[PDB]
């Protein structure tokens, strides 16, 4: 039935990460930027190791393309707001997740379908942490994001259960589920979207 | 202007070897092709991860990446829509010899990269147009609308490639690319691919 996202979660986002967040939203621009383009990446990674699993083929591509505006809507936000290209090195989170995914399929691709759920509504429960405290083009911007970021998760869960039981994803989300609530409550050393929280 | 026109462009015409053996199994070419179209994306990806702060770049192959991933979805339902199955298709040698003439050191081997595109899609333009004459009606059309998308994907790549290197190198990368794309397209191949050589 697919729970709601605060459900599904293991913890809210905490407010020093988004203290931290607020007085550093140009590192925060670039980074989301980053991580629209490194969704559209995992889901093109997705198509050429699943290359006849036509449904998900179907839906990555279709998600990949959707991604990709993303990108580029941030990337003319940052070009209005004067943000630098700056380079900003991938953080820790979609990496750690990544360990927990088991080695022999079919499980493997359950495993990362149900990764991808998580990052798709930590995403949502993130941006909708942070539209109050923005200004009001960041906020209805970040607004409109959440709503997509609800549907991804659905997709990437729902993709799960196309292709594995209902026991065997029961176990795995249980399984990443803590593993991200540690990522996401642990110091972290730096800013990032999905970073942990500062020291 | 010093974008030719494809047909100057490239090295040597569509062989009709090639043809006869593409119309004998155009199943392969369309899950080739299909394949293709995600190696265009996913190449795009590639290029906006490794020149992450090339401002232009990222711009032109983020966009390109979605037209190339709706082709991609195109073909996926023109096979539907024919009853043609997935089925595993490993790619053939035509992008990877290119990508070895491209050399080790920045800035040239950006340039390098965009010149091979640029070769990649002006043969896919010219490839799809002497397919078209003896196709049927629907996939002709759709190869059509393909045909004029690789004309501006051409146009593209070299037109980065000029807006990152000086006119004198890129002409004569161009002239060795050239000279292997020609003989990867001339040569026998054992299988056949969108851009296979003469299958035997
Ligand atoms: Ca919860
Ligand atoms: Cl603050
Ligand atoms: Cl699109
Ligand atoms: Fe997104
Ligand atoms: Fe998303
Ligand atoms: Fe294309
Ligand atoms: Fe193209």
């Amino acid at each position: 039935l697919i729970p709601e996202i605060d459900a599904f979660l293991g913890c809210p986002t905490p407010d020093a990460w988004i203290e931290a967040a607020l007085a550093d939203q140009e590192t925060l621009l670039i980074d989301h930027k980053n991580c629209e383009f490194k969704a559209a990446s995992t889901a093109l990674s997705l198509i050429a190791k699943y290359n006849t699993h036509l449904d998900l083929i179907n839906m990555m591509s279709r998600l990949a393309r959707e991604e990709l505006v993303h990108h580029e809507q941030v990337l003319r936000l940052m070009k209005r707001r004067g943000v630098p290209l700056r380079p900003v090195s991938a953080g820790r989170y979609a990496s750690g997740l990544r360990r927990l995914v088991r080695a022999h399929e079919p499980v493997k691709l359950v495993d990362t379908l149900v990764v991808g759920a998580f990052i798709e509504a930590r995403s949502c429960e993130r941006f909708a942490a942070l539209v109050p405290h923005l200004d009001e083009e960041l906020g209805r911007f970040y607004h409109g994001l959440l709503k997509s970021e609800a549907r991804h998760y659905q997709g990437y869960l729902k993709l799960a259960h196309n292709y594995g039981d209902e026991a065997d994803i029961a176990r795995r989300v249980e399984l990443v589920r803590a593993a991200e609530m540690e990522l996401i409550q642990s110091p972290d050393q730096e800013l990032r979207f999905h970073s942990g929280i500062p020291q």
